[PDB]
């Protein structure tokens, strides 16, 4: 791609919503779009990333931005780690995320309207959480009615391709969930998730469906990988953004030029930095590092929310996981290795995941005397969910996962089940996304200011002891556990729950927030129609934009929005849609 070059529309970041936005714009073969990215372009050539059960594997390798972000800063507690995982290659956190393909509940999408008006609620932004989508049910296991879920886009989905051998621990599992008086629910997409359901996937066939899937086969993409922004072009005089900077892998610094609109999606953390590192930001925050102030853009970096979980692995018997065939080496791995290779079935093609738990946990929370001076202070409501939302996302990990255990070593021996307690409904204030410097290759700083409020540490305790409950107690699995790794869950103690929740919590994976929809700039940095708050021909599309954390894995929301964004830009540009 040659220097000074202009385009239509440059996506910076080519990653979940940014190919999203970019192929949506290139239905017209007539419009020139440039995406520029830092990672690798060819991602679909990595075993890593297209075979979905070495996802986990993929954190720390050279596809993972790898960050430090601090977990948890409380007066008598802080943590921090890393890697906190991104996606670093085309289709960013989209080519090494965990695949779970989830909307969330119809009463938080309706509170967006406070921030961005009645086009941003459930009934208007279903096409959108559908349109990326196509659906399959290849063989014929669930209701005709889910097909609805894919509108018919370039992301293939499926609920689990099911691993035959887990099927008992499906059976136990489902048979526990039931004998605890909880529902079962397979239509989780028109606005109601209480229950457990057999998840749908970002695979299909056994192989990842990744965001860049939306371009390829496109000629009117440019796609520029291995380049590194360095700021939007900004003019003052005209208040316009007119492209976007990066530096090449030698070291040379590139224009690239927008004609119609530059569309940010670095993500949660990079599109608030880049933001900064431009002129759009806090205005001390910017002028504490040598950077001018363009727009005084007090959000820009503000408002990071995520959701906090507190994984924990029970040893279960022989055959209830898939350690000793996916995560040991032998003859039982290279059996299935090499069935993948030359057909791509088998469990090596298994994201790992197929049931998930979307529980209210309200009985567990009012034998806390300190829930329930808080409901009643809040005036009978539920602080967490009132509106009849979830309280958890209880992954059931059929084996003992490297992601979900940073300070524990694999265990040498045994087959595991890995619960991950996704705590959906957090009530801490937010975190923030800070500059270091003006140096465009730091990271930010990365607080995700987990647990601030004790009232989730209480929520986030009582959701180990329901999964607890269920999986020691519930018909059928209470049979099949071995025992607690790498120790015991403190449950009897109140105060040792509070240490252990703060130690051994860790990112969910789902920020959002830092550069939010909202009405103005005084609420947040873009509007309803994604627009930058004071600048023109800039739109910011990814997780940052998004005002309310969806009550699930966020990847659906995600391309909602880059869908959304493509409809909004090509309904102004008229001339050229
Ligand atoms: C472990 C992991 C596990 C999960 N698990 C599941 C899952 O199971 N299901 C689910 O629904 N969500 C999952 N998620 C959440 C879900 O994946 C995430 O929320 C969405 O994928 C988020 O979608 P954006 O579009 O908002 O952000 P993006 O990062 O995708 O794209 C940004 C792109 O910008 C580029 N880029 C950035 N900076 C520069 C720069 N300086 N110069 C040049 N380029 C730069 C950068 O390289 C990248 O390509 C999971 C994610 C992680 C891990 O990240």
């Amino acid at each position: 791609a040659t220097d000074g070059s202009h385009f239509d529309f440059v996506i910076v970041g080519g990653g979940t919503a940014g190919n999203t936005v970019a192929g949506r714009l290139a239905e017209n073969p007539n419009v020139t779009v440039l995406i520029v990215e830092a990672g690798i372009g060819n991602p679909e050539d990595i075993p890593e990333i297209t075979t979905p059960s070495s996802a986990m594997d993929l954190r720390n390798s050279k596809y993972d931005w790898a960050y430090k972000t601090t977990m948890v800063r409380r007066d008598d507690y802080e943590r921090i780690e890393k890697p906190n995982t991104r996606g670093k290659t085309l289709g960013g956190s989209s080519s090494l995320n965990y695949f779970t393909w989830v909307p969330g509940h119809k009463a938080t999408f309706d509170q967006w309207e406070e921030f961005g008006g009645k086009e941003w609620t459930w009934d208007p932004l279903v096409p959108y959480l559908r349109k990326s989508a196509t659906y399959h049910d290849d063989p014929r296991l669930y209701s005709p009615e889910l097909e609805k879920i894919g509108g018919g886009g370039p992301i293939p989905i499926s609920h689990a391709e099911l691993i035959d051998e887990m099927a008992p621990f499906r059976e136990n599992l489902t048979k526990a969930w039931k004998s605890m008086g909880q529902p079962l629910i397979e239509n989780i997409y028109d606005g109601e998730m209480d229950g457990l359901t057999h998840c749908c996937d970002t695979i299909y066939r056994g192989q990842r469906s990744g965001s860049f899937l939306f371009v390829k086969n496109k000629p009117n993409i440019t796609i520029v990988p291995e380049v590194h922004s360095k700021r939007l072009i900004i003019n003052e005089a005209d208040r316009t953004c007119k492209g976007v900077t990066v530096v090449t892998a030698a070291g040379n610094e590139l224009n690239f030029f927008a004609d119609r609109e530059v569309i940010l999606s670095q993500g949660v953390f990079e599109t608030p930095k880049l933001l900064m590192l431009s002129g759009i930001g806090p205005t001390r925050e910017l002028s504490r590092h040598g950077i001018n102030t363009i727009v005084d853009s007090r959000h820009v970096g503000q408002n990071l929310m995520d959701h906090p979980g507190v994984p924990f692995v029970l040893r279960v018997k022989d055959g209830f996981g898939m350690d000793d065939v996916l995560l040991r080496h032998g003859p039982k791995r290279d059996a299935v290795v090499s069935a993948y290779n030359k057909n791509r079935s088998g469990p090596v093609g298994s994201g790992l995941l197929e049931l998930v738990g979307f529980p209210r946990i309200d009985k567990y929370l009012e034998k806390d005397a300190e829930y329930r001076k808080a409901k009643a202070a809040n005036g009978g409501k539920d602080p967490f969910s009132p509106l009849g939302q979830p309280h958890f996302e209880l992954d059931f990990v059929c084996m003992f996962g490297t992601a979900f255990q940073w300070h524990f070593p694999t265990p040498k021996t045994g087959d595991h089940l890995t619960v991950v307690v996704d705590l959906v409904r957090p009530i801490s204030d937010p975190g923030e996304v800070t500059l270091n410097s003006a140096d465009p290759f730091q990271q930010p700083n990365i607080n995700l200011n987990f647990f601030a409020n004790d009232l989730d540490i209480i929520a986030m305790r009582e959701g180990i002891r329901f999964s607890y409950d269920l999986l020691f107690k519930g018909e059928g699995f209470k049979d099949l556990v071995e025992s607690e790794y790498p120790w015991e869950m403190p449950l009897d103690s109140d105060k040792e729950m509070h240490r252990a929740v703060l130690d051994r919590c860790q990112t969910a994976f789902h920020p959002t927030g830092t550069a939010r929809l909202s009405k103005n700039i005084d609420q947040g940095v873009v509007d309803p129609k994604l627009k930058v708050h004071g600048i023109k021909k800039l739109r910011v599309a990814d997780a940052s934009v998004i005002p309310i954390i969806p009550d699930c894995k966020i990847q659906n929301s995600v391309y909602a929005v880059g869908e959304k964004c493509a409809d909004m830009i090509k309904a102004e540009h008229k001339d050229l849609y």
